[PDB]
């Protein structure tokens, strides 16, 4: 198997790995994967340099962010 983890390029903040720079997409001033760049809310193909973000967690404008910061949350 490979041997060495030869990378030299910044983590993911979605699985937390060594992002290839052949995939490395920069957005929001970090780096993460051509696969993890998909909302968890919304799940639609996003754009890298555009998008909100909470908990490390990419999310759209809204009402994706709105919803998840907003008062009287989904109840009864
Ligand atoms: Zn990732
Ligand atoms: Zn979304």
């Amino acid at each position: 198997g490979s041997s060495g983890s030869s990378g030299m390029a910044s983590k993911c903040p979605k699985c937390d790995k060594t992002v290839y720079f052949a995939e490395k997409v920069s957005s929001l001033g970090k780096d993460w994967h051509k696969f993890c760049l998909k909302c968890e809310r919304c799940s639609k193909t996003l754009t890298p340099g555009g998008h909100a973000e909470h908990d490390g967690k990419p999310f759209c404008h809204k009402p994706c962010y709105a919803t998840l910061f907003g008062s009287g949350p989904s109840s009864g």
